[PDB]
């Protein structure tokens, strides 16, 4: 049932070894309408949680809305990498690069720090192709070209574009606000991993927002329709949202068009099924993404159980396979009977 | 009953993730010096056992045939990162044992340290299985067939006679029941079992103190115990916390990590067998757990427990350098 005040998370997935639990995550999700029904929900929903990445598409309105996708020619893929957690791959640090150059600048303008491929098997390619990894491979590169160019359009110098008070994350805050309906305040607020503000709010909120850009229930015209576009983006060029062997580009490869997803470090996933007029937001407790990943595909699953192929390639998602290092299967990773 | 919480991740002022888990501290004698959450319930220990799946090793009497030190003790006991040195120690001992990188069962993976992975990449093709983490134990369960005249092909195998006497010598060491229907396989393809926390913390009190066990494999557990303090790397290696844990108080504190969030320890001198579990799995809660646990027995030791501290409580600084929150154990166990 629904709960909107429990502060205790179930047990969401098990991962087993041979015939027993091996190891069990807890979290809490929240499913919502535009209109901010609550249609599921599991667990903490209340509590004030950190969404990092998983709010990146909010964070890519000030690009969308102040005119300088327009100005610069973005399309799906630019806006794609602007809601981007992504590998770090070559055609993601190009694309990268060519969005700081439409607005005459340059990896120097970047402020987020570099680090090494999150996918194994990119980090292996990095590390035979590069010395180190620059502030391009950042798998929040994307959304910082994206803060670059929204300043330069406007003719905002984005010096300084990560702190508190910069003109930018005055803006963001009061989006996100509008979104959300949350309170964003220092007192909600630690660092990301690139250095930007990012806001603690409760999961019931998080879904609210996303619903809201699903369907443009309470937003304004222009937000709407941004909302939109950013969402399709996404949709269409999965692939820059994250990249080879990742889960969001291939959760958005099962229906193309339409399942929005989006994770977030620790543990965070958003996504929207606009036809359905619905967002979700869901945490792990311990921060796993395998865990995260089982409960999406469990929750979007509900949505589609007329129509079976769709169905089950998101059921291959909540239940995983684990094979070991001679390829001999081991145990799954189940999202369990409370998605059911 | 739910386990407690026993690591939380903050960042900025909050609590951003929060890891639940079990510990289990045991004498020699088996009375529980102290416990966090459900002991009870059967956990896999995987690698965290490597000790106590290397008594073959040595018992047989193997590991002095074949001219084995400290060193390769440590890495029939250990999961190494793969480096070169653990690698060359791995071909070593199934060289002396008359086989070569060819009998070894487990397959081949890439480090799971990151740096050390980077260096893999850029000097090899792929992997051969000398890098798996498992290798050294395993190379120790060929040489303990070998020296038996026993075939080590299919070594891995339930019924193999090297699985029938693991068995009964983790049963002897433990006091569970071993058996299929507490079985999986695990990551390197021999069966692991699961067994309560409990249990696990008793053999490692065994074997650190001798008590309870016939002399034959007492004599071999310290001798295990003792390689592993005196040649950390050869358990781990390079930025690893089990190593860095055996660097703090040398000779004196014996960890080993297990894949899921698991660690064993032991403190010979006070008689002392610990196991933990991360209910979730993160090896960055058991790390911070294993610390914690250790802490509570050199209070009065100030640069012993400021060491073991400083992993209880870890900061985490973002990519540009900046202090964001920390992963610390909570204050049960320092109640
Ligand atoms: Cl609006
Ligand atoms: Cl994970
Ligand atoms: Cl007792
Ligand atoms: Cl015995
Ligand atoms: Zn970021
Ligand atoms: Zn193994």
């Amino acid at each position: 049932g629904i709960d909107p005040f429990t502060m205790t998370n179930p047990v969401t997935v098990e991962v087993t070894r041979g015939l027993l639990v091996e190891s069990r995550h807890r979290g809490a999700v929240a499913v919502v309408d535009g209109d901010g029904k609550l249609f599921f929900s599991l667990g903490d929903i209340d509590t004030a949680v950190f969404p990092r990445s998983a709010c990146k598409a909010m964070q890519a309105l000030p690009l969308v809305e102040s005119g300088a996708a327009d100005a610069y020619g973005f399309g799906d893929k630019e806006l794609a990498l602007a809601c981007a957690s992504h590998n770090g791959e070559e055609e993601h640090v190009a694309l990268a690069a060519s969005m700081l150059s439409r607005a005459g600048r340059n990896v120097e303008a970047l402020e987020c720090g570099a680090h090494w491929s999150m996918n194994q098997k990119v980090l292996i390619q990095q590390a035979r192709s590069l010395d180190a990894p620059t502030a391009l491979h950042n798998n929040c590169s994307g959304k910082h070209a994206g803060f670059i160019c929204a300043c330069c359009h406007r003719d905002i110098d984005p010096k300084g574009y990560v702190g508190y008070e910069h003109p930018l994350q005055v803006e963001i805050r009061a989006v996100m606000e509008r979104l959300t309906g949350a309170v964003l305040g220092a007192e909600s607020c630690g660092t990301d991993g690139c250095s930007i503000p990012t806001y603690a709010m409760p999961l019931r909120n998080l879904a609210h927002g996303f619903a809201r850009m699903a369907t443009g229930t309470g937003l304004e015209p222009l937000r709407a329709k941004a909302s939109r576009r950013l969402i399709e983006a996404c949709m269409a060029e999965p692939f820059y949202v994250a990249g080879s062997g990742r889960a969001c580009t291939k959760l958005m490869q099962i229906a193309p068009g339409r399942i929005f997803v989006k994770t977030g470090a620790e543990g965070v996933f958003c996504a929207a099924i606009p036809e359905k007029g619905i967002g979700i937001s869901l945490k792990s407790e311990d921060g796993a993404t395998r865990a995260a990943e089982a409960m999406v595909a469990a929750t979007l699953a509900r949505f589609f159980e007329t129509e079976e192929t769709v169905h089950a390639a998101l059921m291959a998602f909540a239940a995983m396979p684990m094979r070991n290092w001679n390829g001999i299967h081991v145990g799954d990773i189940r999202a369990t009977s409370v998605f059911s």
